[PDB]
């Protein structure tokens, strides 16, 4: 509350670790079905079902021009992007399989490196 505040954790070096965690989420070879915005010309459905598309180059934009206020704000994103991937994707598909297995590899990198 005013004038009591919980002793200061360092974020100093957050924009830095997003982005090395960016990079390895961009260099995994199941990377390929979400390191572009999906084309809503070309793909029926997409743009009235998934009201908020997300993907690794949008983030990419994103973290380097200071569009994410926090660590926070920057993880919703990613797991934005998993999301949509389950809410369009079957489980037992190539693009359902690679969604999957990039959420655990996020999540695991994002425990190691702030949790």
């Amino acid at each position: 509350s005013m004038s009591v505040k919980k002793p200061k954790r360092d974020d100093s070096k957050d924009l830095a670790l997003c982005s090395m965690i960016l990079t390895e989420m961009e260099t995994h070879e199941d990377a390929w079905p979400f390191l572009l915005p999906v084309n809503l010309k070309l793909v029926p459905g997409y743009k009235k079902v998934i009201k908020k598309p997300m993907d690794f180059s949008t983030i990419r934009e994103k973290l380097s021009s200071g569009q994410y206020p926090n660590l926070e704000t920057f993880a919703l994103d990613v797991r934005l992007v998993f999301d949509n991937c389950e809410t369009f994707n079957e489980d037992d598909s190539d693009i359902g399989r690679a969604g999957h297995n990039m959420r655990k590899y996020f999540e695991k990198k994002w425990t190691d490196t702030f949790k």
